[PDB]
């Protein structure tokens, strides 16, 4: 119930899952074929050289599918996401007996690369990477639960290197290693997209992203206890890897192809020792190809929800916001307003820059411009921006720019009568 | 030989011409159906309500077809066009006997709307407009020949309103009206796309765009004398309308749906009296739908050729230029350079702004960015522009330059085998 498998069923019946029955190499070929499907359809690789386990990529690659994953029309997606962040819903603990992720359990002679078709994605990558695992951990002093997604380099049979940015997991790990103790974690792979989307919520220090996922789903998310660590994982996941981040240890992780289409450099980083693996009988392995639409939209939609709220606080006339793919759904923002007073553009711009330190470039347009169409936003810039009046620059870590491409308060688009009414097919 | 009719044959055998056998109204419906084919294929309307004459639109709607019209691959289009501008080739004057455009000649009781299926394109338009006529005229003092395309409002049986922007024809007409004389002109409709493309060259004051067209074609363009005016027109055109712009007369022309997807406002403007119409037996009438890909690329390609040359003068490391469709193939420029020294971005920007008054926004990127892909240019701006260092603003329109090149002293991620492996062969 609201598992990856049901999501794959939903995609199949919509003709947005295609299978690939011919054998593929997990080294580069999965990523290469996945890139050609980016944004059009999900691919299920039924034969991966060296493995009985299939690989799925591109579960959702456009805003219509993420809206479907949340049971909303596109129009309501951002508000539904912000409502889930504001009002989390408890998860239900469930028995391990009959939980699909407990069907097979491995505690000895663990070899991750032997069990799982973990791909190698881009040319410069140090080796195979796990890119779609939600990482569940608890604060070792306050006990609160956090979920985030981290790249994990497969460095041995039972060892992973992990990039941890200075956010919540880092805070937890900091506390474990001041006490000289490991931090217990669980990794879950093959979950519903709503759960992945929930793992990208940026919140204050103590809100459990699994509870956010619970609010987005039709029923509460069902959890089960791990075998070897005191952590909870989604009962319906495909695969769970249990382990611990080792105190003090630093090993070289990287380099790795990342979201902005550049390499993340190699450096000494924490290490996870894996103490168990559990999975469904005949699991599906999910990978996210870095810088794909799936990768960009996961974080993007979450950042857009926050951006809409921040901008709406200061500019109640805001109709919509979009973090463009060109900007890695992060650096570039387009904001539509139903403008009433001159001065609204500047306020929307100032608000976008407080949404996150990442936003670098902001364009503001009138409500009738479709901000999801780059050609129409460019047209609005071309015809409605006078740069001496309409451009502000922030100099001083990143420079930033704001562009007011709204019509001044005191421009009708040309059209052809009959164009909705008449179809070229009926005349040929 | 290198007529509109041969061009339509070339499009048919490439599956890029579709015929429309059902009757269509020239008022709005041609434009509406044409807009749905914009950029996919040319349409020949075989039955236009009220007329024996068919209408063709969208002769070329992409850079591949304009390259074919010039007998070049896309990669060489801009250089081939600039070479033709630099080295024009004389036209051949030819006898009126046997010239196809002389087959039928009308000198009396001329009613343009009765003879020709002249469309009404957009809702706000003042009436039917001729949008694909090349206008040939000579300087009444220096005698040099010019070609340009002007919208012509059909205002009576033998009368047209004309928008003339302050460029070469304006200069000529200025001189005719200080002498109190009309300016004799000819309008040709239904020509090969190379000729239309040549009419959009922006040159210094005395180079004959018909000679540019001659250089682009496989053999020199054949011209013939007009019946009632001292002007030359293409022998192979479908239709020629002869006449004169009247000295002093000003009548309201407009409004009209234009290139940037806004209405051009109504105002008092010059007027053409028509003194004759000649055509092929059973002519085809060509219309250009305003703001279509055909409209935008005709002007765009010509402005890109000139822009590449101007920028190359000061920045020999320039690889390519693109005027984006977002900017109406006019306002927004993307310039790729193989950068050697810091400072090349600023020089490319400063040169683009002197190329033409119209360019408003310039982005400079490294040679490996595909400048025809807006998402990849945006990505370059997102990752390689620091606006405190990389944005210059010039203060009629303000202008902005963006340097989105890598600073000199950033590898793009990639997947081995991606050219070699095809999704269709695996599913
Ligand atoms: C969706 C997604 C998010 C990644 C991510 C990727 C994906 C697909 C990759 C797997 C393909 C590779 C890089 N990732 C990392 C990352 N954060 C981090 O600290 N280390 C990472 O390696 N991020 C961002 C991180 O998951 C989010 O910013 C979290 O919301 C942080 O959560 P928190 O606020 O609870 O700490
Ligand atoms: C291709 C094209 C070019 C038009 C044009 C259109 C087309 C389809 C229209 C017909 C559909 C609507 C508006 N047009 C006009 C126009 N120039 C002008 O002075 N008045 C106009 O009405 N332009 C631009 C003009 O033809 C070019 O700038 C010439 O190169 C100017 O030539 P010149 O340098 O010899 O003066
Ligand atoms: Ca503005
Ligand atoms: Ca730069
Ligand atoms: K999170
Ligand atoms: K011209
Ligand atoms: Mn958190
Ligand atoms: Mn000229």
């Amino acid at each position: 119930s609201h598992s990856l498998r049901e999501w794959l069923a939903f995609l199949e019946g919509k003709g947005k899952l295609k299978r690939v029955r011919k054998e593929v190499d997990p080294v580069f070929e999965i990523a290469a074929l996945g890139k050609q499907a980016d944004g059009i359809c999900s691919l299920l690789f039924e034969r991966v050289k060296g493995y009985a386990v299939p690989v799925v990529t591109g579960l959702a690659g456009d805003r219509e599918l993420f809206a479907a994953a949340m049971s909303v029309p596109v129009e309501g997606m951002l508000e539904k996401l912000a409502a889930a962040v504001e009002n989390p819903v408890p998860c239900r603990l469930v028995s391990p007996d009959g939980a699909p992720v407990k069907e097979c359990i491995i505690r000895e002679n663990i070899d991750l690369l032997k069990m799982l078709p973990i791909p190698t994605h881009h040319a410069g990558d140090a080796g195979p990477y796990i890119t779609a695992a939600i990482l569940i951990a608890r604060d070792p002093d306050s006990g609160v639960r956090n979920v985030s997604i981290h790249r994990l380099q497969v460095t041995g049979p039972d060892r992973l290197g992990i990039l941890i940015l200075p956010r919540h997991l880092w805070h937890f790990f900091g506390k474990a290693e001041r006490a000289g103790r490991p931090l217990e974690i669980a990794l879950a792979i093959g979950v519903h997209p709503a759960v992945l989307l929930a793992s990208q919520a940026t919140t204050r220090l103590g809100v459990d992203e699994l509870e956010i996922a619970s609010a987005l789903l039709p029923q509460p998310l069902e959890l089960v206890k791990c075998e070897t660590v005191d952590v909870e994982v989604p009962a319906g996941a495909e695969i769970v890897i249990e382990g611990k981040i080792l105190p003090g240890v630093r090993e070289v992780e990287g380099p790795f192809g990342e979201y902005p289409r550049y390499y993340g450099p190699a450096a000494p980083r924490p290490v996870v020792e894996v103490t168990a693996v559990t999975h469904r009988r005949q699991p599906v392995y999910h990978t996210i190809i870095p810088a794909s639409r799936e990768h960009l939209l996961l974080g993007g939609i979450a950042r857009e929800a926050v951006l809409l709220q921040t901008v709406r606080q200061n500019v109640p006339t805001v109709k919509n916001v979009h973090l463009t793919p060109g900007g890695s759904c992060r650096y570039h923002a387009v904001i539509s307003i139903e403008k009433k007073h001159e001065g609204e553009a500047k306020r929307a711009i100032d608000a976008a820059f407080n949404s996150s330190s990442e936003v670098k470039h902001v364009v503001v347009v009138d409500h009738e411009i479709n901000i999801f169409d780059p050609e129409e936003v460019e047209w609005a810039v071309a015809t409605r921006c006078q740069p001496g009046r309409d451009v502000t620059i922030f100099k001083d870590v990143s420079d930033k720019m704001g562009i007011d491409a709204t019509i001044p308060l005191n421009f009708e688009r040309i059209s052809i009568p009959g164009l909705d009414k008449i179809k070229l097919a009926d005349y040929l």
